[PDB]
């Protein structure tokens, strides 16, 4: 129905939809993800909400219901000797409800994070994937995302 | 040949080989990086030398020149409610004279690296690398190392 920006009477239902994505972490890479109750700490989501650089944006149905989230950042970087100054919005989070998964609503709060980044004229929009999360990755290939770099690990 | 920790007096030589891995850069990625001679600060190479956590090794051979350096940091992450506890030796920079590829170089730096990683008891060696940069990909999955995670853009 929607896409507004969450207060801070959204967190249970926020929270809930980090717990899925969370937890499909822990199955996969225990060794980094460690499980909890709950797995979204609500002063770091008020923090998230009230930040002045950081943006919380909720899909909302027509039942009034959360079926999706997102939390965005907009980072500046200065000119420096050896780097160009860049701007880019930087996705830390985005949880479609497992259960409403196929139905348009993550393709939706992309492109309410686009018109945010075109507002602010930025360079480009960038996120962080962990490489086992298939799901997560054909879904930013599929709209147009491409890998700048990658993390590589050798475990001892 | 030897591999040893650098000092201060190792600037300019490790310069060079910083140099010539932020040129590549520059060259392929001129949207995040910038020309400038030098490439390597020597306040931050001096920082590097003689932090806490980080140690700069140089690849010393054929008397009595710097063929390549690495710089690591040991980084330790305490048990939180979501995640692991994690100790890892993270490379900051590796870079090997391009004149003097294909000599075993770059691994016998690399198992310095890893030598040092057993002797911390850490979990695992972890570096980042640009998705252009085939070359460094391909040398650091022939030495066993694989995608952890990865970051994905999108130019507005």
């Amino acid at each position: 129905m929607i896409i507004r920006e969450a207060t801070v009477q959204d967190y249970y239902e926020v929270a809930r939809l980090h717990t899925q994505v969370h937890e499909a972490h822990v199955k996969e890479r225990g060794d980094i993800f460690r499980s909890n109750e709950p797995t979204l700490n609500p002063s770091r989501f008020q923090a998230a909400v009230q930040g002045e650089k950081s943006t919380v944006l909720v899909f909302v149905d027509e039942r009034e219901k959360i079926g999706a989230y997102s939390v965005i950042h907009l980072v500046q970087t200065p000119l420096l000797p050896t780097m160009q100054q860049r701007k880019t919005v930087y996705i830390s989070d985005l949880c479609v409800d497992e259960t409403r998964r196929g139905g348009g609503i993550g393709r939706l709060i992309f492109e309410a994070i686009i018109s945010y980044g075109k507002a602010h004229q930025v360079d480009a929009i960038e996120l962080d994937v962990y490489d086992f999360n298939e799901r997560a990755k054909r879904f930013y290939h599929s709209l147009g995302m491409r890998c700048q770099k990658q993390t590589m690990e050798l475990p001892l």
